[PDB]
């Protein structure tokens, strides 16, 4: 029995991490929060560039950046605090005098950010036949549920793969519903805007679809080559944390930038 849970800790306690793996992950997580702070300033500075009626979107972007910056900063500190060099072996191992790697930071970020990200498109596009309040409530419920059930799942990642995957499947149910509602919102948003605006919404959809699907990918990452597999290792920890960071930048900053551009193109008409 290996007291330690979560996958980063398990690897850290048994295998350890190479200098490369440890340093790379550290730098990736740092770039994570660096990009959010630059984003925060961007959304603040450019708020004036869009008409009053759209500005709640820029605002929500900014607030997402605040939470993303704070919690990803915490996550990065959590990484370097949690693993420590052994001279004998020449790898980084779980430090028992540290606090242990904790996914809580990222998952809290998700609980806060997912509702706002879904919400903020409703202040740029106009629905047609759907009700603002119906779409909102559906986003908020399914979003909360998606993150909550995921978080439950993630506890069993090492200890009970069955629970890990089942909770993850439930989570994916809510995910699918979100995709379905977002697609409706984007299709309705395309009616009665310039072709320029339609083109940007097409790109938002693609970005949204790819970026949000990275998260379940990273969730599953360690297991995507079986238990004997090359990913079931520091390389899976590396890839998971890399993909989470690519997702965060794309789902928050690039998403936000695209919505801003759409808002500007809408005023032009
Ligand atoms: C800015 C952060 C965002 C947009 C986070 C999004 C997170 C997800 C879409 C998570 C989805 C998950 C599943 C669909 C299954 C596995 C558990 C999750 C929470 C990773
Ligand atoms: C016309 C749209 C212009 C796009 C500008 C977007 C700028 C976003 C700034 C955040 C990314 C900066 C990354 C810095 C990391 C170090
Ligand atoms: C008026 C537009 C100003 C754009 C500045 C972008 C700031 C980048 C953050 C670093
Ligand atoms: C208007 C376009 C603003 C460009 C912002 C460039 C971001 C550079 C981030 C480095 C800090
Ligand atoms: C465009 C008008 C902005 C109103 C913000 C209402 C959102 C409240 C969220 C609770
Ligand atoms: C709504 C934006 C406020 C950000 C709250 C996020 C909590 C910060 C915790 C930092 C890490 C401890
Ligand atoms: C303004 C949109 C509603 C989301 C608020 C943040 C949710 C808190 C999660 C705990
Ligand atoms: C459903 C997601 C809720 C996440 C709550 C976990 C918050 C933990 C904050 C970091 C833990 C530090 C110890
Ligand atoms: C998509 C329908 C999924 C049904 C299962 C609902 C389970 C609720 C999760 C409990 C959270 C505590
Ligand atoms: C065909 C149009 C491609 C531009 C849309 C955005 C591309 C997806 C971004 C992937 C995020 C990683
Ligand atoms: C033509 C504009 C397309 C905007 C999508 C940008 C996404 C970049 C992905 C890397
Ligand atoms: C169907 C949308 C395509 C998104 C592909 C990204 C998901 C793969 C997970 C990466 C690891
Ligand atoms: C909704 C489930 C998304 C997981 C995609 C990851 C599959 C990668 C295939 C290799
Ligand atoms: C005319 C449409 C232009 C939209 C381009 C949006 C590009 C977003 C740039 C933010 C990406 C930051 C990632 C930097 C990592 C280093
Ligand atoms: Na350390």
């Amino acid at each position: 029995t290996q007291e330690l849970a979560n996958f980063e800790n398990f690897i850290g306690a048994t295998e350890g991490f190479s200098e490369i793996a440890y340093q790379f992950t550290s730098h990736i997580l740092t770039l994570g929060y660096a990009v959010m702070l630059a984003g925060l300033l961007y959304f603040i500075l450019t708020i004036k560039n869009v008409d009053k009626k759209f500005q709640m979107s820029n605002i929500l972007s900014a607030v997402v950046m605040v939470s993303a910056f704070l919690l990803l900063y915490a996550q990065a500190q959590n990484w370097t605090s949690s693993f420590t060099f052994n001279e004998e072996v020449g790898r980084y191992f779980l430090d028992p005098s540290g606090d242990l790697f904790n996914n809580g930071y990222r998952y809290l970020n998700w609980l806060i950010d997912v509702p706002m990200l879904l919400f903020q498109i409703l202040f740029v596009v106009s629905l047609t036949t759907s009700k603002f309040s119906s779409v909102r409530n559906q986003f908020w419920f399914s979003g909360a549920m998606m993150i909550i059930t995921g978080y439950i799942g993630q506890f069993y990642e090492v200890s009970n793969l069955t629970a890990f995957l089942v909770w993850g499947a439930i989570s994916s149910a809510f995910f699918f519903h979100i995709l379905w509602v977002m697609k409706k919102v984007i299709n309705e948003g395309k009616e009665g805007i310039s072709p320029a605006g339609q083109k940007i919404l097409s790109n938002i959809w693609i970005l949204f679809l790819i970026s949000w699907t990275l998260y379940p990918g990273a969730y599953l990452m360690p297991y995507l080559t079986g238990v004997d597999g090359f990913l079931y290792s520091e390389d899976g920890v590396m890839a998971r944390q890399l993909v989470y960071t690519i997702a965060d930048v794309s789902s928050k900053v690039i998403y936000g930038v695209l919505l801003g551009n759409l808002a500007i193109t809408l005023s032009k008409n």
